[PDB]
């Protein structure tokens, strides 16, 4: 049983919070667990009109890493939107990244620009129900959309059979959050030396109500992970439904990277 | 003879650091019953944008109670209940509305007079529970130059004196979410007393749990004697957080108490 | 000769670099100076758009005067719109401050609300001529109103009889600022205790053509100073244009409150 | 015989730390005699609202140097002038838009070549200057994982080195708006070298005086001999910011560049 120090990354618009349940089941097998707000999420005081780029958005975990002591190494475990940090950060430290575990996540490639697969799933679930779109201009002169995540599409597609508490945790805590779809676009591809040769293990449910199960088909088609871990029912937030058979994933990816 | 039932709108109040996240079993119990629930973040509490040194006394930490309250329709009234130092937050919004207010639940909380000082029970608490263990404090210059105490609850005294039956993914969150808070003590010291004809006419309402371990049986006892509420309901067992130890039990007494005076 | 320690602070838009001639001056006669970047102005890197409040604007010389040692006192200088960071800090610094000194500066008083004098600065000088204005909601919900001054009104108005060096350094590092106005009118009236006990020196010229004779006529006769000097010709920045005469009154300020 | 005298669009570029603010004596003295002057500020430098550490490379440093050459009009060009490092800036920029440019000016600046690294003279004023005597130094890691320094000027390495000869409202200004900046130096030395085409074809002067405290006069030397320019101004006395302490002097130099390239 190797025992790992993993590092828990939540999706736009959400914090560490969503990682409440699986942190101590992770802690009951002895491993060390980070959870971190990205900047404007959960209790980050900095409000989303602030941040310019996915990049700035990344910044509590690149100065995590930044600081990790000599010689460790840690897992990072991304959910949905979060594939795009677990890329930026491992372009970055790719010598203080064990593995990347991609959480019913987007799965970046190397080969396309950065916003490839942020496209693809909006072609997939183009329409986001009762979410709500806001824009800034950052301080570069592009134009941000920003956007509130609607409770029917947080019942429904997200939560999808999560428990009333859970959900209602969900919308006291949710935050406003951005794809930075634009600035991806325009940012230099994820190199292969960094993101491109960390190992990569995906996770997911095919009763994902929002990363639909041809998009997260088509994302292991387009760049196959090393591993590809599939959980039977739940809902797309796994660490609230399946939490034990996640936490079990996770053991297995300590095992085999360390 | 003739039994009442009543559906309610209650306002959940959050303690010092906390958030409206604290309510997430209580609300859906609640709603389970019909009632409306409305669980609001105090300033710089929760996912509240403002920071802490902002905020310049507890009337000013109040303002989304207060706010609420000067937008609820006209005939509409309010439970409002509070947990911990939200009893502060119940006597501050009485006496400015008085008529939105059915009554006012004490969870677990502090439960202001109008004969001392706003501080007094404050005082007491501390009196009664004056080491917070791993909690750090802080300080700042307000508005008006009064130095202001801000604390960060240590995880210890999370985990033992407010969350000490609470399960791993209840305390587990709490540390992802909690925030800075103060007491503004002396601000509240310096503060007029709560009135009469507001706050002391409220319909009042005390649930506790003599296992308390941070507002301990002896500061509660002592308050409940100082200045006697409508209704005491003892909750058997549980810990600080009865909204998330004894979620059924505590959703059980809020049904009494609409039927009683909503 | 008394020696002092001067904290100069400049007004919305400009930064700590507006002192620089003063700055020297003061020091020739064994002053310590102090000249400090308000939020969001010169080279802080805080934007405009994250600033909700005059009191968040003014934290610089706040943490400045917070971590002051015990028993130093200064005399804060203000120019123009920074009568507003001097009233603002005497009610939480009183003991700091030997004396509040005001440079062609808005004089707050007790009396009426803070945003008084923003009000009868703007019935004075209603048109700003080439200013551009833009409007952020901030995070309480209320619509902030920023200017971007213009050029011409920098050279005809503010920087009158400025070198042109002098003219084009404002231009090259000028920022967007915020008179906060809507945000001030709800704020508590600064206090007796705090503003209205600190001693108070007018400093101004009547060719200022921007804070017009009559505005500051108006304002001095609103609530007498302790002292009032008034300089011969010049323009709004006489910390450029009459560096000197500055410097001296400035002395016999040091001489009277030490 | 025939003497010509020729109006100019002059683009002025500060060295890494600085702003478009340290030109603000020599655009209104070139501006007297009819030039058109743009004094831009570089990435992270002066007012520009960027950070630093969100800056990668040199060339991402010359953005906006490179955004303004994108929008000259058809047939507009313009003489750089670069102080310091900013002959890197030009060299950049030379790649990208070689027919806008009629000149690039070097002004106490290093003088990049096409046959060695981009890295190569920022080696050379390290070995000729190696100690940057009260500068703070400091690291991140860019968006490839590459280590960037970067430094905050000391003050009396201002006063001393850069601002030797500057009035003290002149010195006292620099304190007021100076910047962190880096060299970029090991990203530099994976880049690929300057163009013949683009940068080796620019037209070059290359203006200094040997009473700079900082581009010492044997690094000038040396670079001058390394890579011919096309015409040597040397001004004798000022210091290294000749744009303030020989400012009449660099616009009359400036001047006779008009006249022979624009």
């Amino acid at each position: 049983m190797v025992t790992a120090h993993f590092v828990l990354i939540h999706t736009i618009c959400h914090g560490a919070w969503i990682w409440h349940k699986l942190k101590p089941a992770l802690e009951r097998a002895g491993h060390k667990v980070t959870a971190l707000d990205m900047a404007a999420s959960g209790i980050d005081p900095r409000q989303i009109e602030q941040i310019n780029s996915f990049d700035e958005y990344s910044e509590p975990l690149l100065t995590f890493l930044e600081k990790l002591p000599q010689g460790e190494k840690v897992i990072i475990v991304g959910e949905a939107c979060a594939g795009l940090n677990i890329a930026i950060a491992a372009d970055r430290y790719v010598d203080k990244i064990a593995a990347g575990v991609f959480h019913n996540s987007l799965l970046p490639d190397t080969v396309h620009s950065p916003s490839y697969t942020v496209e693809k799933l909006l072609e997939s679930f183009p329409d986001w129900r009762d979410t709500e779109y806001f824009t800034f201009t950052n301080i570069t002169g592009e134009t941000i959309t920003t956007m509130k995540l609607g409770f029917v599409l947080l019942r429904e597609n997200l939560f999808t059979k999560c428990t009333d508490g859970e959900y209602e945790l969900a919308k006291m805590v949710m935050r406003k959050g951005s794809l930075f779809q634009n600035v991806l676009a325009q940012r230099p591809k994820f190199t292969e030396k960094g993101y491109g040769s960390i190992k990569k293990v995906y996770i997911w449910t095919d009763q994902d109500k929002i990363f639909l199960p041809d998009f997260q088909r088509w994302q292991i088609a387009n760049y196959k992970p090393d591993k590809v871990y599939q959980v039977q029912g739940g809902d797309h937030k796994l660490q609230l439904t399946k939490t034990e058979e996640v936490a079990h994933i996770l053991q297995e990816v300590a095992d085999a990277y360390a």
